[PDB]
RNA sequence: UGUAGAUA
């Protein structure tokens, strides 16, 4: 009834302390008002022993609190930097049900905060439970954040088991790249793993490149390869893009992949794309012109002009300079050449 | 004129 009292007149118990909660800790932590009370005390208190007073109750009730809408914040308090002395004890209170906690919307925030804060030995202890559920966890609306946090905050060698999951079967990298949650995992791996680790992952992506490039999620995976891959990877992608410039530029998702080449590419990469754009193609219109008539590829043409050298832009201008009035009437064509007005003055 | 993650 301490909670019921305190909820009634909060001002009347302005001298309430953490050490006063004792057995009431479970009831407080699962209450909107009471959990805000614990939290504000934990953050404002400068008494190490007041903070310690509730910790035995937090540990005793860990399982009931980690996935409570209000209690999860109370558990997270003991994973913060002022609480090292409690990390090992708190990890051990939750370690055995980590494989379930990773899928739960409140408990997974506790796992993310622990990985965010605790030392590498304890991280590895937590990862050892993730091992059991890792493939399903990567695709999960909750679990993918726990995996993303592991990749960002643990040294590369201790997440090799996550890379071998991305590589467990022929189709796994495709399956993850096209998944709305698994694709974030591929992306962090590209950002944080060693080249030893990323090289097979990028190799797998390349095998089904066209598909992944035009997927509503895979196109970000390909964009991360462009940004974080090797020179040789960029050349493979630019070479594929250049040789199918029209197909890539006219589809919704893959058109962002060309734009990404045009941003992260060296002068000689851009020259391959400008060259394909301006190629004769026998009697048909040059690809750059056709692209300007397209709903997605006109943004690609605009990005070409913004990113290439003056010498490269000169070839685009000498290729588009006849076909203009035709383009003026085409759907939104008035707008498209308006934005290119600068370069035709 | 065109794309993306779970807390009071
Ligand atoms: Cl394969």
């Amino acid at each position: 009834d301490l909670l019921t009292r305190y909820r009634a007149n909060p001002a009347m118990m302005k001298n309430l302390k953490l050490s006063d909660i004792r057995g009431a800790l479970l009831k407080f932590a699962k209450d909107q008002v009471g959990s805000r009370f614990i939290q504000q005390e934990l953050a404002s208190s400068k008494d190490r022993f007041e903070k310690d007073s509730i910790f035995d109750e937090v540990v005793s009730n860990a399982d009931e609190l980690v996935d409570d809408i209000f209690g999860n914040y109370v558990v997270q308090k003991f994973f913060e930097y002022g609480e090292e002395r409690h990390w090992a004890r708190l990890v051990d209170a939750i370690i055995d049900r980590v494989p379930e906690y990773a899928f739960q919307m409140y408990a997974c925030r506790v796992l993310q905060k622990a990985l965010e804060k605790i030392n590498e030995p304890l991280q590895i202890k937590i990862l050892s439970q993730i091992r059991h559920v890792i493939h399903r966890c990567m695709k999960d609306q909750n679990g993918n954040h726990v995996v993303q946090k592991a990749i960002e905050k643990v040294s590369p060698q201790y997440v090799q088991f996550i890379v071998d999951t991305l590589l467990e079967s022929s189709n796994t990298i495709y399956e993850m790249s096209v998944d709305p949650y698994g694709c974030r995992v591929v992306q962090r791996c590209l950002e944080h793993c060693s080249p030893s680790q990323t090289k097979p992952v990028i190799g797998q992506i390349h095998k089904r490149f066209d598909e992944i490039a035009n997927n509503q999620y895979g196109n970000y995976v390909v964009q991360h390869v462009i940004e974080h891959g090797s020179e040789e990877d960029r050349m493979v992608i630019v070479t594929r893009v250049s040789n199918n410039l029209f197909e890539f530029a006219t589809h919704k998702y893959s058109s962002n992949v060309i734009e990404k080449c045009l941003e992260q590419g060296a002068v000689y990469h851009k020259s391959m794309i400008v060259g394909a754009a301006c190629h004769h193609q026998e009697g048909s219109v040059p690809i750059v012109v056709q692209m300007m008539k397209d709903q997605y590829a006109n943004y690609v043409v605009q990005k070409m002009f913004d990113q290439v050298t003056s010498e490269q832009r000169r070839e685009l201008i000498l290729t588009v300079r006849p076909h203009i009035p035709v383009l003026r009437q085409f759907p939104h064509g008035k707008h498209i050449l308006a934005k290119l007005e600068k370069y035709f003055q």
